[PDB]
C-alpha cells in the first residue's frame, strides 16, 4: 500500500564539492545543498571520463539498495542526483570517517575505550541483521572496517553497497576461503574478522606481504593470530569474544552464526555495559 | 524510477508493550522488535475499543507521510503494523523523550547549556524546512516542545504528524490568523509562529502564557497583538546574541503573516548567531 520515491536532486543544488577520496569507479565528495542547508556527501562516478551506461545502471541499482534497505545502523540516503553530465548518490555526511580510521590512527585516538568498541560491535550486528532480515535478503559481501562509518557521536553507519546481492532463491582478508578456493555465509565471516580488528587494533595478517599468500594461508585454515600481544588479557569476556570470532571465522561455513544468532550470543557480553 | 515500500511489521514481532504515553486517539507504547533485536516505539489506536474505519485510513495517511517526509531531523518510520486487531505506527525509540522534558523537568536538568539549546533549535529549523522543501510542501501545524522528540545523544527529530498538511490540544504555539473559519495563504506561515513560541520557551525554560489560567483569555490577548513576555526575568541579559534573537523571535511571531520569514529565511538569519559556537 505504502510507498515513497527518492527524491531526486538538480546538480545546481550541489555547492562547495570537495574530494573525500577518490578510488577506481567511486570517488565521494562533501557537498552543500542550497535548499537543505545541510552537508551531504555524494558518492559520484569520474566527473572527467565519460559516462558509460554499465556504470550507470550500476549507480542507480546501489540507490535502489540503500533506499530499500534504510535503518538505524544503515548509512541514510537522502537522493540521487542524474544529470547528463554528472551522477550521483548523495547521503548523509559522516564527521568521524571510517572505523578503520578510529582504530588505527592511534595519535589521534591514543584510547579507545571498551564501551564504544562493544557497542561499535554491536550496531555491526544490529546493521548486518536488518540486512539480512529483508525480504528477500540483503547480503552486504564488502563488510570492511574502511567500509563502516561513524556519525557525530560515533554510532555505525554500513556503508559501500556496491558488491551488495539479494539472495534470490580490493582487499581479501575479510573474505571467507570458499570465496576463492578453485556465499551466504559471507557477511560472517566479514565481522569475525572486524571484530578481532577492534579488539586488537591490528591490521590482519600485518606480517604477510603477498596477498595469495594470506589467500593459501587462510584456505589451509589460518587465521590472524590469537594471543596475547594480539588480544590483551583486559578484555572484557576474552573467553567469550575468542569463541565468538573462531565460531564467526570457522573453516566449514555450517560452523558460522547466523546475525541473529551471534546477537542472541552477544547479548550475554554486552548486558555487563553503560 | 526508484521507490520503497514501507515495511509491514507482523503483530508477534512486537513483544514487551509497555505504555509511554496515552491520550484520545493516539497511544504510544514501547517494545522489542523479535527480529532486529532493537527497541521500537509503537504509535498505535487504543487496543480495548473497536477500530473504526476512519481512524484506520487516519494512521495510514500518518504512516505515508512520515515515510515520505524521512529525513535526519525527522522522526524515522520503521514500518507498520496492519492487523484486524491491531493498527500501529513502528518507529525509532527515542531515549530522552520530548523537548518540554528538557526545559521544564529542573530538578533533572539543573543546567541546560546554551550551545546545545542552539543546536535543538538549528535542528528543528533544518527539518520544518526540509519538510517546507518537499514537492508539495508538507506543513507540520503541530509543532510544539511536547513534540520535538530528543534521542540518546540529545538531536531532534520531529514528531506527530497528524495535524500535517500538504500544500498544493493547547493554542499557545498557533498563530492569531488560525482560530476563526475564505482560507488563505497565510495558513503556510503557520508553522513559523509555533517555531518562536518554541524558541522563547528553549530560550527562558518558562511556560508560554504562564500567569493567564484561561485559554480563551490567551486567545484574545493573541488576536491583540499580546505575546509571551520579554523582558529580564524571562529572557536573561546573558543569552548569546539576545538582541539578535528578540529581533528574530518578533518578527518570527509577527502579527501579520507577512512580516514572518521562511523557515531558508529563519536558517539564513540563525547562521550569523550559530557561526560562533561549538
Amino acid at each position: 500500500a505504502i510507498c515513497s520515491a527518492l527524491p531526486t536532486i538538480p546538480y545546481h543544488k550541489l555547492a562547495d564539492l570537495r574530494y573525500l577520496s577518490r578510488g577506481a569507479s567511486g570517488t565521494v565528495s562533501s557537498a552543500r545543498h542550497a535548499d537543505w542547508r545541510v552537508q551531504v556527501a555524494v558518492k559520484h562516478l569520474h566527473i572527467h571520463t565519460p559516462l558509460l551506461d554499465s556504470e550507470r545502471k550500476d549507480v542507480l541499482r546501489e540507490a535502489e539498495i540503500l533506499h530499500k534497505a534504510r535503518f538505524s545502523y544503515i548509512l541514510p540516503i537522502l537522493g540521487i542526483c542524474n544529470e547528463p553530465e554528472f551522477l550521483g548518490i548523495v547521503t548523509e555526511y559522516m564527521p568521524n570517517g571510517s572505523l578503520n580510521e578510529l582504530l588505527h590512527r592511534k595519535t589521534e585516538y591514543p584510547d579507545v575505550a571498551w564501551p564504544l568498541r562493544f557497542r561499535i560491535l554491536h550496531e555491526i550486528a544490529l546493521g548486518v541483521n536488518y540486512l539480512h532480515n529483508m525480504t528477500p535478503p540483503l547480503l552486504h559481501h564488502n563488510l570492511k572496517t574502511q567500509n563502516i562509518l561513524l556519525d557525530n557521536e560515533f554510532h555505525v553507519k554500513i556503508a559501500d553497497f556496491g558488491l551488495s546481492k539479494w539472495r534470490m532463491m580490493g582487499t581479501i582478508i575479510y573474505m571467507p576461503p570458499e570465496n576463492y578456493e578453485p556465499s551466504i555465509k559471507h557477511d560472517i565471516y566479514s565481522y569475525a574478522v572486524i571484530t578481532w580488528e577492534v579488539l586488537s587494533r591490528k591490521q590482519p595478517f600485518e606480517d604477510v606481504t603477498n596477498p595469495l599468500q594470506i589467500m593459501y594461508s587462510v584456505s589451509q585454515g589460518h587465521r590472524p593470530v590469537i594471543n596475547e600481544e594480539s588480544l590483551p588479557y583486559d578484555i572484557p569476556h576474552r573467553a567469550r569474544m575468542i569463541s565468538l570470532i573462531e565460531s564467526g571465522w570457522a573453516q566449514n561455513p555450517d560452523e558460522r552464526p547466523s546475525f541473529l544468532k551471534c546477537l542472541i550470543e552477544l547479548e550475554p557480553v554486552l548486558r555487563t555495559f553503560e
